[PDB]
């Protein structure tokens, strides 16, 4: 057998952060089998894409990865993206504040991203593979 393994991997995964204070957390979000579920999830999903294109790293970010919804505490009024910021194998000199500051000029400053008003302080950008 044997077809492969050397020690290899290529990409790199980013883990994409920010609560959309512009999302309630309802029964919906909740459960992967709402609507209010799948849209915002598709409706985030679908304004990071084309807010990559634009973005200053147009070239080696592929996509993003929408894990999830988190439900943050003090307030029930809000609604933490669990999106990951992938590259392609190509990207090599990646940062993260790269990503985090991209993502803040295209949303002024973190606050409006295309339709869904989000905090600033809130997002947060770090990296996944890492042994942990």
């Amino acid at each position: 057998g044997s077809s492969g393994s050397s020690g290899s991997s290529s990409s790199q995964h980013f883990n994409l952060n920010f609560t959309i204070t512009n999302l309630p957390y309802s029964q919906d979000i909740a459960q992967p089998s709402t609507t209010k579920y799948q849209q915002t999830k598709r409706s985030i999903e679908n304004a990071l894409n084309q807010l990559f294109r634009n973005s200053s790293i147009k070239s080696y970010f592929s996509d993003c990865q929408v894990l999830a919804f988190r439900s943050v505490s003090n307030n029930n009024n809000h609604t933490g993206v669990d999106s990951l910021c992938n590259f392609s194998p190509l990207a090599r000199r990646v940062d993260r504040v790269a990503i985090y500051e991209e993502f803040l000029r295209m949303t002024h400053n973190g606050t409006q991203l295309l339709n869904f008003t989000l905090d600033r302080k809130s997002v947060f950008v770090d990296s996944g593979p890492s042994s942990g």
